[PDB]
């Protein structure tokens, strides 16, 4: 049965991990997959997380199955984070949340739900894209089409080209937006641009799907949700696939949520029934540990205070590395102004390197970035900055 | 977009949970979903598990993403459990294991892998069936057909009808077998019958898929894998979807594995590449905590000894409840010989109750069983036995 199966290429970001592991060169530097590293170049468990895990060790009395949609308190805390305490969406019971295995799991659940239960045939994503969107949506039988997004010459959001390319989207198409820290460009709509897109989306009949994996990493928890909230104020329906992987540094525990919004409580509950069916046909119920940690932290004032400071600390260290990167590139003799890197939000710099420059970086220098030219600024430290900048300058 | 979505019925086992929760009657008894309860009627975390969790709290230094196939040691320990230390399958590197979110996740991964990469169009399951097999395989676009299995009059495996009904399966069809503790009948092939089916399967060109969620609950860890091992000795290819939910009482941490077997190392590695692609398009990488616990216990002699005794203890308590159930039914005045219940393996008794008898049990008596007549013997205690048996006798 398996004799004639075609070989495939690996996940083009997660697959960097294996390459990096096999590399026996001592000075190798990982700027690939977007995980946060501290000053020492490691990716620690947050202190708030360790404290919550100690609590769970001492107080959990069962591993009995969670409901298909996971921990009720986790859903409640998620909706508050997404929409704001006192949101009309919450008051009017228009939102239902399933805890999922990561935002990736939430994306697949959304895709299966839409494919089976609606007339959706196409999802629009930005170019440049995040590779796994195509993989997930195609797996559920949905076409993926790309809209224009990034003006590579001014290093801004090309709002005109964005709007014009989306004129091709039909009513009933899905349009995927990154909530904040657009991956890979790090360029987000202004609040005013979010409000314009919200209005356009309503007029054009698009279904908004928010991929929201970086809440807290652009400006702050509440600020980063402004765009989503602008859409929520304007739409009857939308979906959010959110993640706690990055903002809790809980990557491997697979902690995310798929939140369904409809016009009213009757409609969302009936629709959510089919979302639960899409889960039943997949992994049945979500993993407790990571979601329990999140719910524990979010519902306890003291832990929440510690966690929010840790998140601020991560964002601030990345901002320091961002400035140091640009300074060091200059000092190392770069043949380009890299000032545009400062404008970018989140963990990355979308640096303008070509695919061949990134291949050479890996081959000759043991510096690992994504083929798109995306580099993980959150993986830079004072100790690895000089070598990595020397490498980049050498390939320009 | 969501206005016209059709309502659906809940997962017909997991959905019992909600019903049971809403029931405000004090004497309610849950004999539905197959989770183990101890003498006190609760479902404890195993001591071996708590010890492993303490170890992880004290010693984990990161939550960085696992590879798409999960923890390497977890795969190694899984293959040893499945095939035996020193198996030619392991020596010849013919097996590849992905850690998944439960056996349910492993079933979906297998289904997606097969649907996308092979000519498989149909999966054969037993009647009576486990409801979620149909849901999972249908979700990937595969037809599910049923083979005969249980002789309800002799309470044995109807081996003749099994073999005759499978004559309809074509070469290239998948045939799903439960490794041990067939759900819901509790009746398994003898070793000799396993060997006969292994031979038949090779002759007929079926792809064997083992659903192996109860290793340790029929007779013992090694004994329960005899049937799988009989198939592994005879086949070039097969798939195992295994679970640690029950044998580690780790239900909500979603700990399972999808193991792919091919003729040789080159074929399985190429095929496994596409299995990883099916994972990438789904939840991306598996949850660390529960799999870390399993790997920790399985690789440490002291913890492994404690865990294997805890598993023995669970099996033995269920066997005691099984005998007490039958005795109490007799004493309470049952109008049937229920001796056949003693022959059944695993957590359940497939009791012969009709769908209306189970509905009446829930409605009138607050005793919750599955609509098929399946009752969770592992949920019975000395304290709830009298009421539940009084209820059953009342509905006969
Ligand atoms: O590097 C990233 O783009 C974020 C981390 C990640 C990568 C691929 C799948 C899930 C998460
Ligand atoms: O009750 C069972 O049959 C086993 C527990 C279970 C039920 C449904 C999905 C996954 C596991």
């Amino acid at each position: 049965m398996f004799e004639n199966i075609t070989a495939t290429t690996a996940d083009p970001i997660l697959g960097l991990a294996d390459l990096f592991r096999a590399d026996e060169r001592p000075g190798k530097i990982d700027l690939g997959i977007g995980v946060y590293k501290d000053e020492t170049g490691k990716t620690p468990v947050l202190t708030s997380v360790k404290k919550a895990e100690q609590y769970l060790l001492e107080n959990e009395t069962t591993k009995n199955y969670l409901g298909i949609d996971g921990i009720p308190e986790f859903g409640r805390c998620t909706q508050e984070l997404l929409f704001g305490k006192g949101s009309a969406l919450i008051n009017d019971k228009r939102a239902r949340t399933a805890q999922t295995p990561g935002g990736s799991g939430a994306l697949r659940v959304a895709a299966d739900f839409l494919a089976k239960n609606t007339s959706v045939k196409r999802v629009w994503v930005s170019n440049p894209s995040w590779p796994n969107h195509k993989s997930v949506f195609n797996s559920a039988g949905l076409e993926v089409r790309e809209y224009a997004y990034y003006d590579a010459e001014n290093h801004t959001l090309d709002f005109d080209a964005l709007i014009n390319s989306l004129n091709e989207a039909q009513a009933g198409d899905v349009v995927l937006f990154h909530g904040c820290c657009h991956n890979p460009t790090g360029i987000d709509p202004t609040l005013e641009q979010w409000q314009t897109l919200a209005q356009l989306s309503v007029e054009k009949g698009w279904l908004p799907l928010f991929d929201f994996a970086y809440q807290g990493f652009a400006r702050g928890l509440e600020e980063d949700a402004e765009g989503l909230r602008a859409f929520a104020a304007m739409h009857k329906e939308l979906i959010v696939a959110s993640s706690y992987s990055k903002n809790f540094a809980l990557y491997n525990e697979r902690v995310g949520a798929c939140t369904l919004v409809a016009a009213d409580s009757e409609t969302v509950d009936r629709a959510f029934g089919q979302m639960k069916a899409a889960i039943r046909a997949n992994y049945s119920s979500p993993p407790a540990h990571g979601a329990s940690v999140v719910a524990t932290i979010l519902s306890n004032d003291a832990l929440r205070a510690i966690w929010e400071q840790e998140l601020t600390d991560m964002r601030q260290r990345i901002q320091r590395m961002r400035q140091l990167f640009v300074n060091t590139l200059q000092e190392k003799g770069a043949n380009r102004d890299f000032s545009f890197i400062i404008k970018q939000n989140g963990m990355f710099s979308f640096s303008g390197l070509t695919k061949e420059q990134v291949l050479r970086l890996r081959e000759e220098f043991g510096v690992y970035a994504v083929a798109s030219g995306r580099v993980n600024v959150a993986g830079m430290t004072p100790d690895n900055m000089a070598p990595l900048c020397e490498a980049i300058v050498a390939v320009l």
